[PDB]
């Protein structure tokens, strides 16, 4: 299983949630706050950058992917969308994918979730029904972890994902 | 009026569409294929960057914005979304905005437009009802211009935008 943190901010909540999942379920982790890619430009030179080549290899190799992203302006991060722009159905086709969005509060998160789902379908990925929105109340920044109130939801998310990866 | 080209590819169709509009209507132009920003990372140092400050001022002073983007995996480009992530409602609130998507295939464009409208709403922009989709048939790459069949469509889009800007 592969977990991708979609927040470019080293101090972002989404990064906390991503780390929690990867550690707990012994999964692979791509952290976009550390995995700095250039802005896609369609030039062939970019397809020979180690990081881009690595992104393709690890996504193709994952039997299942948990896609995390903060909600920036009612959409997924440009950081994550930029990363996906390097990729195609070549890596995502029939790929079991689970969606999680981290919002600033209220009714945020849905737009980002749908954005990710739409884009995942654009590359012919299999996005499981269960999707999750995390709010600031679900994140513990000082202790660098998620709150107890959301741990059950995340487990349900991962379990549905890995179960669908087998099926 | 400000025209923003959302395609990072110097050889992109969207860039040709954006240049046609900017030249014809004597508008300000931001071209993401030449206007390369860093991947947003939420760090204060980035706000000092000249291009970031320029991006904010130019969008702020614009009486109206023509937002173009290619459909990348059923969404706006990562380059465009990344640029928008540097911005907020402070620059976009009540800003008259027209949406134009450039798809590569028959029934493409709708998903990008949804994504764009949703995002523009997220920053409280005033998106006009009329939106437009350009196909490869509407772009003459060889002559670096748009086909005659679409010139009237583009014209009417700009005109509705000006009208909103005046209101
Ligand atoms: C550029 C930017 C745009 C944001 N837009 C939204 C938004 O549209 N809706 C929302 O609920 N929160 C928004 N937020 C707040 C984020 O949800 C908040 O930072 C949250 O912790 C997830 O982002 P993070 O992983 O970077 O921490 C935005 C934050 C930034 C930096
Ligand atoms: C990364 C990437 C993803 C694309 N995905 C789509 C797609 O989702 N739907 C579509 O109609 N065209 C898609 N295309 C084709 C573009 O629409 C085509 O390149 C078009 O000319 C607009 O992009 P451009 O401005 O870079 O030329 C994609 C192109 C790229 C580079």
């Amino acid at each position: 299983m592969l977990v991708i943190n979609g927040t470019p901010r080293k101090h972002g909540r989404t990064r906390i949630a991503a780390s929690y999942i990867a550690a707990l379920y012994h999964t692979d982790l791509i952290d976009l706050s550390e995995f700095v890619l250039p802005v896609f430009n369609g030039e062939a030179e970019q397809s020979e950058l180690l990081k881009v080549q690595e992104l393709k290899q690890r996504v193709t190799k994952a039997d299942a992917i948990v896609l995390l992203s903060p909600e920036y302006h009612s959409g997924m991060s440009g950081a994550l969308k930029n990363a996906l722009d390097f990729l195609s159905s070549e890596q995502f086709k029939y790929k079991p994918v689970a969606l999680l969005a981290v919002a600033g509060g209220g009714k945020g998160g849905i737009n980002a979730l749908n954005n990710m789902r739409t884009v995942m379908r654009g590359v012919y990925a299999n996005v499981i029904p269960k999707q999750l929105v995390l709010l600031p109340v679900h994140i513990d920044v000082e202790n660098a972890t998620v709150a107890e109130n959301i741990k059950e939801s995340i487990k349900e998310l991962v379990e549905e994902l890995s179960m669908f990866a087998k099926a």
